[PDB]
């Protein structure tokens, strides 16, 4: 809402060369990221090039009428206000051999957040708005796993993936719902 408008307003006032340089720095990070143990979020400075007044963009999910601001990390402060980029995952700038993981609560009293993520189906398309770029991902896999069974958020060579992660069943939170999309061609209108 206000936060998303503010983000896009700020970006539109930024220097084209700086936007380009920031983007390449994110790509460099994604090109050199080593596999690491990725923990369940519910129970740094490395993304600084993406930060615009602490936000790194937003995730747009037309299937559930959501546009949710994104931040770095999964602390409770972050998750009370938007979605968080998971520690150890790729930055949300795409590229071959990348897998970004974006997490949000299955609803809060005053924001639906990922409450309706269970409504998403294979073929649905969601969009990551990062700096002045918009990256489209099409849902190709939906699984629910125990917090201990987290292999599906790992980097797969040759692919460009983005997973939306929340808790499930609603209010029972015994498991995690992972909605995986694969990059499809899309560029924001100029």
């Amino acid at each position: 809402n206000e936060v998303i408008k503010e983000f896009d307003e700020t970006v539109s006032q930024m220097d084209k060369a700086e936007l380009e340089e920031r983007w390449r720095l994110a790509q460099a990070f994604n090109a050199t990221l080593k596999p690491s143990e990725i923990l369940d979020p519910f129970t740094s400075e490395y993304a600084n090039m993406l930060k615009v007044h602490e936000r790194i963009g937003y995730v747009e999910i037309p299937a559930i009428d959501q546009e949710i601001p994104m931040y770095v990390g999964t602390s409770e402060d972050i998750l009370q206000k938007g979605a968080g980029l998971l520690e150890g995952a790729s930055l949300p700038v795409g590229g071959e051999n990348t897998h970004t993981v974006i997490t949000a609560h299955r609803g809060l009293p005053t924001a639906e957040l990922f409450s309706q993520l269970d409504k998403m189906k294979k073929g649905d398309i969601f969009y990551l708005h990062v700096l002045d770029q918009v990256l489209a991902y099409q849902v190709d896999q939906i699984v629910t796993v125990e917090p201990n069974d987290f292999e599906p958020v790992l980097i797969q060579h040759g692919e460009d993936y983005a997973t939306l992660l929340t808790c499930t069943p609603y209010m029972i939170n015994s498991h995690r719902l992972l909605v995986r999309g694969k990059r499809i061609p899309y560029t924001a209108p100029i």
